[PDB]
């Protein structure tokens, strides 16, 4: 009894991190229930229905379309009807190539053509442009080939089974997507606007508990959670990142989001804050280490560190706003030339000399800081130039 | 007609990248050939084949279960298969309460069946556990239920579809795996036991390449290109060295691999890879910069800075070699006991005081470098304890 437990409690789990995940379990269902009725109550026509699995392929055709995004619906069902419109030409003719050869080399012939056809296709999903866009679209022209081809059936009833396959699949393609934009529409680039916009947030967070951590049983490790979870989640989000692009780019215009939006630009940024989490790491590990340098050595350079470090955090937490209001800004820029003003007072402090009397370890460790501390800023710097060049070239609302 | 060439040109990067590519695409072709004769030269029986589509759904499934690795189809294969075998029974339980119920609740009862359970179905396919290694068994196990159920048909021609959809699978996916196996078996757990150990040369590059680089038009892109492009396949490796893991599961114990191995643990060494390459990526923006240290106040450490940085790589080298070869290797502890006493002869080299009388605004990247450099040794020292236990839970041969 006690998995049923752990297995209704990871249910409960999942379904409070998000709601989203409920109401597209329930449109799946609305999508069969939908296409499924259509055949029981013929709406208009009365459909000719040649070989008796018309229904099964609907039903077929929205359990496999049906996606959560909008973009990943969108490009699965026009991969899939693409793929069988394109694939039912080609295998009607070769069927007639077939016919019109003889009689007893008929099967050589189709089974040569199959072989020849799903070699070169299975060789060319290879490629990475269509191994990222358009790969489902490949396995379903494969598959619809070798239906109307492998397939025993007579030259109409190859005509006759083609069209059928056609005009299923389109049918099942729209119900789902019309459910899936017009119910509780997920959309995919909004997905990744946010998830950017919460990366830069987690950043923040990072550099303002630094600025008070560094000089400063159970709160050590909840504040250790707090430090590390939040930046080691910027690391290990390339793949949702990148996936999320490409469904992203799949989908049409909507509220805010023009035809031509950059979501390359929005990846672009989230390689810029991945080289940030880095060096936020190098620092993080540098304080959960044994050897921590006296403190009032550290407290000698404890007002220009401190203020660096705060306001790249207010930088890049305005930038967040920013991109969560969907607005140009523009205190970014006051943010971060007050982080190179910065790192200019603490270069003519350490010009002036005053580091010289201490034992040249901790001079490893505290210029250690001092270097990933600026490297921070100038990435800062860099963020801020392309996450404006990024809200232009996308139309943002210009009022501030 | 020039985009004819931009085609083909790319045709023959993928083919000589690897060869493998294309004997898989021949053993696709292959699968299709073999299936498509056991139904056209019935065997030894004369199945009944009821419905007439028998060789549309075994050709469907080669399509679709025949996927690079071995690991791969030996994973899908079996989740088709047994959400197969269970929908196919709950297909047809669900359809005799159907009929027991009455007459004009039957086309109620049925879809209310698909409703709830392609709700339930869709819900668990979030679950973490189940979306990395059942999912594609549970996207099958809502075909199969709205198969036998929305698909009109009577009582008796039920439990024909049940089993010709299910006698269809087994045969479609048996015959993917013989080939898979025999013809030239692509096993997933050798390409990850390679890519992990090919990791451990690039870094070896780059510490060999380090010393000569930092003490030191064309020549500049290209030497820039042999330390940038190298360890940066690295970073950009978290995906490939996980989903090669999750197949690796499901493979057989060919040679030398034996029935436990420890799958987890390779990709634990690869996690501590990429902390390597995160210094490593440090130390590559300060060889690229503008604002470079005067040579001869870099020379002052060369001494320890370029034997630290060599007895790395040549620790990293025999990891790499003792994976290769398959074998427990003590070589990286004489390796990695010199790095250490590069370590300590570098403090009382610093505790000497020699720095003393560097402007500090150079005593910024010069400590910086010998502190991404102690790291670095720092982590190879721990890379070279997991290594050596790998080895051991592995079954490597104790030969040396």
């Amino acid at each position: 009894m006690e998995k049923v437990r752990e297995i209704v409690r990871e249910g409960i789990r999942v379904g409070n991190e998000d709601p989203r995940r409920i109401i597209h379990a329930f449109k799946v269902g609305l999508a069969l229930v939908l296409v499924s009725s259509f055949y029981y109550y013929q709406p208009f026509g009365p459909f000719t229905d040649y070989f008796g699995i018309n229904a099964m392929w609907a039903v077929m055709t929205v359990v496999v379309v049906f996606e959560f995004s909008v973009g990943a619906t969108l490009g699965k069902g026009l991969n899939r009807g693409v793929a069988t419109l394109v694939a039912g030409g080609l295998g009607i003719g070769a069927h007639q190539l077939a016919r019109l050869s003889g009689a007893t080399v008929e099967p050589i012939l189709l089974v040569m053509l199959v072989f020849v056809q799903a070699a070169l296709s299975t060789f060319v999903r290879f490629f990475p442009w269509v191994k990222t866009k358009f790969d489902y679209g490949i396995l379903i022209f494969i598959l619809t080939f070798a239906l109307i081809s492998l397939s025993g059936f007579r030259d109409e009833e190859i005509m006759d089974l083609a069209e059928s396959r056609l005009s299923t699949v389109v049918i099942g393609g729209v119900s789902c997507i019309l459910i899936s934009i017009f119910v509780c529409p997920v959309w995919a680039g909004q997905d990744l606007h946010s998830l950017l916009a919460s990366n830069f947030d987690t950043l923040s967070h990072f550099l303002q508990d630094f600025g008070d951590e560094y000089f400063e049983d159970y709160k050590v490790v909840e504040k250790r959670k707090k430090n590390l979870e939040r930046y080691k989640s910027v690391l290990d989000s390339k793949s949702d990142e990148e996936a999320l692009a490409n469904y992203a780019e799949w989908e049409p215009p909507h509220g805010q989001f023009r035809f031509r939006h950059p979501w390359k630009q929005y990846v672009a940024v989230g390689a810029l804050l991945r080289q940030c989490a880095y060096r936020i790491d190098a620092l993080n590990s540098y304080i959960n280490s044994d050897f921590q340098i006296p403190v009032d050595i550290k407290k000698k350079l404890e007002t220009p560190l401190r203020r660096m470090s705060s306001e790249s955090g207010n930088s890049m937490k305005e930038m967040s706003i920013s991109l969560k209001q969907m607005i140009k800004s523009s205190s970014s820029d006051i943010h971060v030339s007050n982080s190179q003003a910065a790192c200019k007072s603490l270069s003519t402090l350490l010009k002036s000399g005053i580091l010289n009397d201490v034992e040249p370890l901790q001079m490893i460790s505290l210029m250690t800081t001092v270097s990933m501390l600026i490297d921070i800023v100038n990435l800062t710097e860099k963020i801020s130039e392309s996450v404006h060049e990024l809200a232009s070239a996308a139309r943002f609302k210009n009022k501030m």
